[PDB]
């Protein structure tokens, strides 16, 4: 039951309706997916509880889209849509040159179709799956916070290793810090959001809250 909008909704309407979703509604979509997939999320990432897992994915929504669910960027393998900026590489049958993601059997891999790419519900499901693809690769060589940290580097770059430490900080550590703002300031359900570089956000020891 992953799709949010009616099957058959046009591309234009999927985008327009995503654009009009309230922040609280995007948070609810993310929570639904985290609830549905908690066991695999916990097994891969070792997050302490569902609440901090919600916050982690709110951090991703913040870093990727500033909670603007109709955000669309990139080209080819980087072409991404939705609150988590789910790339085409997440999807089954998208392009023969995309590296396969057959290591998350706990989550269905939706086919690459207009509805599956542009529906916010499918997009969020697939973003979580795509992140777990890379986090599971990271767990082969990393532990603790480094699973999620390098999983995020894979999500954004295609590669769990080899990014600059300064992008690990500006992208992955930023994501962790942004997510914690929601938990610490009672924004887990309301329409409030933070943003990349917001000076209010506490960036010290940004991973500790999750474990
Ligand atoms: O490269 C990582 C991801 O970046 C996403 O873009 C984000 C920008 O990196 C981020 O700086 C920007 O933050 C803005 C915010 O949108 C604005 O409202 C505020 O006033 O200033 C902030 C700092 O400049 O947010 C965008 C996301 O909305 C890409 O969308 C994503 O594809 C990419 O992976
Ligand atoms: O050399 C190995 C194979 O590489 C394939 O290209 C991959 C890029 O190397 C990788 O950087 C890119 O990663 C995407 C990522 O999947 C996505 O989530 C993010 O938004 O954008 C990243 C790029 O900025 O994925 C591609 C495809 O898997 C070549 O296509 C392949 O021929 C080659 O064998
Ligand atoms: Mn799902």
């Amino acid at each position: 039951n992953d799709g949010y909008f009616p099957p058959g909704t046009s591309k234009h309407e999927l985008i327009a309706r995503a654009s009009s979703l309230k922040v609280s509604e995007v948070k609810a979509i993310i929570k639904k997916q985290v609830d549905e997939h908690w066991d695999v999320i916990r097994d891969v990432c070792g997050f302490k509880n569902k609440e901090v897992a919600y916050a982690f994915f709110f951090g991703m929504a913040t870093r990727e889209s500033t909670f603007r669910a109709a955000t669309e960027t990139g080209s080819g393998a980087s072409h991404a849509f939705g609150p988590l900026q789910t790339a085409e590489t997440a999807y089954a049958n998208a392009n023969p040159n995309y590296m396969p993601e057959h290591n998350v059997p706990e989550m269905h891999q939706y086919d690459f179709t207009e509805y599956n790419f542009y529906d916010v519900g499918i997009s969020v499901h697939m973003g979580i799956r795509h992140f777990l693809h890379f986090a599971r690769l990271a767990k082969e060589k990393y532990s603790g916070r480094d699973i999620a940290r390098h999983g995020l580097m894979g999500y954004n770059t295609g590669w769990i290793d080899g990014a600059d430490e300064s992008w690990i900080v500006r992208y992955a550590d930023e994501t962790a810090a942004l997510g914690a703002w929601y938990l610490r300031n009672n924004h887990m359900s309301d329409d409030e959001f933070t943003w990349d570089t917001d000076p209010r956000v506490d960036r010290s020891n940004p991973w500790e809250i999750y474990y």
